[PDB]
């Protein structure tokens, strides 16, 4: 029982419904589902928010059905999502986050140096599987979107070959339905400290591939990466149990109960 669905309300003034029919995914290995993970990207990153780690204004996180949607028409990329990004300045952001949902495969990427371009310098589309993939194709969409973003808002003409894709380690494991886990907790991990991770990222190559991977491994916390989707669940469980607590507590819970 997950019931009623956990309603929680972020310091944006953006409000989250997890149903029981999300909640149960982070059971066994399911796929994890949208709201789960757009749930959580948003949960870890006002986080990092509050801590000052980050300020609001250097972060800007796309729900994981912008991607979906910029290519769901190929003839015209920017057409699609333009309504989208509407009265957005996403090149006054240091990091875009785009998580990438493709025939049940997650991944993301996070943009970098768009605030560069316009006090104009490479745009760096960091990109991190825990599967053994590159996604040259995958990404190039958002290249595209990059630049037709650029001309729309600010006139600026920006060069494909200023932006660079740039392929992340982070732990891997060969599951595809953990994916989704896998991107909650590197998109965490990005935002606990994000120029040192950028900075592990950079110095991939310095040392050999055994060096990285144990190091790589290390700072994404992989010995914790089994208990991952447990940890997901005792958060939200605990984020219900407290909104159950208001909801009695205003004598709202019968009405929330009722519908």
């Amino acid at each position: 029982l997950f019931k009623p669905s956990l309603c929680y309300k972020f310091n944006d003034g953006s409000s989250y419904t997890i149903t029981n029919q999300d909640f149960k995914c982070l059971f066994n290995k399911d796929w994890v589902n949208d709201s789960i993970l757009d749930f959580f990207t948003k949960f870890y990153i006002e986080s990092s928010i509050e801590k000052s780690i980050i300020k609001r204004e250097q972060v800007h996180l796309m729900s994981s059905f912008f991607y979906t949607k910029l290519i769901s028409n190929p003839a015209d990329y920017y057409s699609n999502v333009k309504k989208w990004v509407n009265n957005t300045d996403l090149f006054s952001k240091k990091y875009v986050v785009i998580p990438i949902n493709i025939s049940y495969h997650w991944f993301s990427c996070i943009i970098t140096n768009l605030d560069a371009i316009l006090d104009f310098p490479l745009v760096n589309i960091l990109t991190f599987d825990s599967l053994r993939q590159t996604h040259s194709r995958e990404i190039d969409p958002i290249k595209e979107f990059l630049i037709s973003y650029a001309l729309d808002k600010y006139s600026i003409q920006l060069d494909k070959t200023q932006i660079k894709m740039k392929t992340c380690p982070v732990p891997q494991q060969p599951n595809m339905s953990d994916c989704g886990v896998h991107v909650i907790l590197n998109i965490r991990k990005f935002f606990e400290n994000p120029v040192e991770t950028i900075d592990v990222w950079k110095n991939s190559k310095i040392k050999s591939k055994h060096f990285t991977a144990k190091m790589i491994n290390k700072y994404f916390d992989k010995n914790e990466r089994n208990s991952a989707r447990k940890n997901l669940r005792h958060t939200l469980k605990l984020l219900q149990l407290n909104y159950i607590s208001y909801l009695k507590k205003e004598n709202l819970y019968e009405e929330v109960m009722q519908m």
